[PDB]
């Protein structure tokens, strides 16, 4: 009797990101193609001893939000964006990969009150529609990259309950959560925080690690299978894990990557920690040689440090490489594209998987069939002339 309504929540790396690099130009974005913009990132002033950003070590602002000069200048521009799309909602996202300070901000009644006052101050100064918290990750700390403790799980629940209480009615409160199965199991009380959140952004990407080839496959590949069980991920598997934990599909946005990654399997031995003497007996071995790593390095991707390739750069540098070194393929099971490069021996080598318009549309179909609330994407600055956002908008009837 009536049509569904869907969200399309676009993160934008405006201030810079640890894995994705320097911030983009906010003026390039087509804000008519999205329902919500998550301007990224606000950081957190913190007392973590390993913090290397000295601005954040100001003890007089501990637990408050830090906005860099570029973030402040870009947020000046919201009136212009809202005139372009008067239905747009704009949030600040706080955190991101490698961002410190959540564990300490969440830890006490006092610290949470300082952080919440700062959220309110920023929302009011910059006239935001809400706040998104991208803590990567409670309890796990991204394997040591940020401070963490087991109390983060319950403390995050308290922070969200208190922030929900403090926010003006009508303001949005959202979070991003990880793909890892331990996130709903051990890091985040998803069922307990659900009542406080307008929606939850699933980061259903960054799967091209360990023995897995694909970065954002919808289902598992059969032609290019992951070998170790602990590495075997797909977007659908992640969604099912979150549904198993008691979230309703309508509250979830499926995260879509406007980028790809060269799999770690290309350059690093893959270890299956379920195996006997695992580290000495890798189950996959690297198939890139100096020849292939040199190609990526020349494009600015040093694979010893980084595997992230923006979609617009995949199009310009890989698909449209003048030397024709990259061949485009489709994985029919995974429902995503990938490129190969030809070895000196003549064998196709799996170089990178990503999302193109066909695969973004197939993830929208999944959203529609599974009854998810919408899509989210990381991130708008990596789109090619707003094309992937436009596909999403079309597919979801935005």
């Amino acid at each position: 009797a009536h049509a569904a309504s869907y969200l399309s929540v676009g993160y934008f790396n405006g201030g810079g990101d640890v894995t994705a690099g320097p911030g983009g130009d906010i003026n390039k974005l087509d804000v008519t193609q999205i329902t919500h913009l998550n301007y990224s990132f606000g950081l957190i002033y913190n007392d973590e001893k390993q913090e290397t950003n000295p601005a954040l070590k100001d003890p007089s602002r501990l637990h408050q939000i830090y906005l860099s000069p570029k973030v402040m200048a870009d947020l000046q521009l919201l009136p212009v964006l809202r005139k372009q799309n008067p239905e747009l909602k704009v949030l600040l996202s706080v955190g991101g990969w490698g961002a410190r300070g959540f564990s300490g901000a969440a830890a006490t009644a006092e610290s949470r009150a300082v952080f919440i006052r700062s959220v309110q101050q920023v929302i009011k100064q910059y006239h935001l529609d809400g706040i998104d918290l991208d803590w990567e990750y409670p309890v796990n700390g991204a394997w040591g990259l940020v401070e963490s403790q087991p109390a983060d799980r319950a403390n995050f629940t308290l922070l969200l309950a208190e922030l929900h209480k403090a926010l003006d009615k009508g303001k949005l409160l959202t979070i991003a959560v990880g793909a890892n199965v331990k996130s709903p199991q051990e890091w985040v009380d998803v069922k307990g925080i659900a009542p406080y959140l307008d929606y939850i952004n699933l980061m259903t990407y960054d799967m091209a690690y360990g023995t897995q080839y694909f970065n954002s496959n919808l289902y598992d590949s059969k032609q290019w299978p992951t070998v170790a069980a602990a590495d075997r991920y797909s977007a659908n598997f992640v969604v099912d894990n979150y549904l198993a934990a008691g979230l309703k599909p309508a509250q979830l946005n499926l995260g879509i990557g406007f980028y790809g990654r060269v799999p770690k399997r290309a350059t690093e031995p893959g270890i299956d920690w379920d195996k006997a003497d695992a580290a000495k007996n890798p189950v996959t071995q690297p198939y890139f040689t100096a020849r292939e790593t040199a190609v990526f390095k020349a494009m600015g991707l040093d694979l010893t440090k980084d595997s992230y390739f923006k979609y617009n750069d995949i199009v310009s540098k890989l698909l449209n490489d003048p030397q024709r070194r990259f061949t485009a393929h489709w994985d029919s099971d995974a429902q995503v594209p990938y490129l190969t490069m030809k070895s000196a021996e003549g064998k196709p080598l799996f170089a990178i998987s990503y999302e193109n318009p066909r695969s973004v549309a197939l993830k929208a179909d999944y959203i529609k069939s599974k009854g998810l609330g919408g899509a989210m994407f990381w991130e708008y600055g990596a789109d090619d002339n707003n094309r992937l956002a436009h596909q999403l908008a079309e597919s979801l009837g935005i």
